[PDB]
DNA sequence: ATTCAATT
């Protein structure tokens, strides 16, 4: 575990260096319908990387490395399992449509995606982050409930302790009013 | 409010 980086990430404003690759944190769960098991007590971390085992590239995307972990977990279709995945940028939009496919053949997974921002480079792909609501898996902004999991969970509170700032607060506002808008023009 | 795959 190096510093409190996933706290450094929120406040990275000014250390927009301009050359940093993506990560994504994944989590795997084990659920039996006899029995439920949580394998929350290990974790791991992916980066945008896509691993030699996964084959030929199929495109620059970091959400398309996340995918190729899933059929390397060889999960069993009998099985639920549910999958969580930690990433600080916009849902993206063609690999957006991607995950709402991937749940609609496989509704047996909980898959969860939590978005620290969503910056769009144009207004167009919005309409995507509504469809992605609806089949790309649950999508919730990082809130400091989950951060605490996150913090503790992908780092040791022990020896590298947390400090709260009005930082997630003034990033919330962000995005509470940039995903406001889409779900408050929810047509009916 | 925010940054940015292959071979021996
Ligand atoms: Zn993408």
């Amino acid at each position: 575990m190096d510093p409190p980086t996933f706290t450094f990430n929120f406040n990275n404003e000014p250390w927009v260096r301009g050359r940093h690759e993506t990560y994504l944190c994944y989590e795997v769960e084990r659920m039996h319908n006899d029995t439920w098991v949580l394998l929350n007590q290990r974790r791991g971390f992916l980066c945008n990387q896509a691993p030699h085992k996964h084959g030929f590239l199929e495109g620059r995307h970091a959400e398309l490395c996340f995918l190729d972990v899933i059929p390397f977990w060889k999960l069993d279709l009998d099985q639920d399992y549910r999958v969580t995945c930690f990433t600080s940028w916009s849902p993206c939009f063609s690999c957006a449509q991607e995950m709402a496919k991937f749940i609609s053949k496989n509704k047996h997974v909980s898959l969860c995606i939590f978005t620290a921002r969503i910056y769009d480079d144009q207004g167009r792909c919005q309409e995507g982050l509504r469809t992605l609501a609806e089949a790309g898996a649950k999508i919730s902004i990082m809130t400091y409930s989950e951060f605490k999991h996150c913090w503790d969970t992908f780092v040791d509170h022990q020896g590298c302790p947390f400090q709260p700032w009005d930082g997630l607060d003034e990033h919330s506002q962000d995005l509470s009013g940039r995903l406001r808008a889409i779900l408050q023009n929810q047509e009916n």
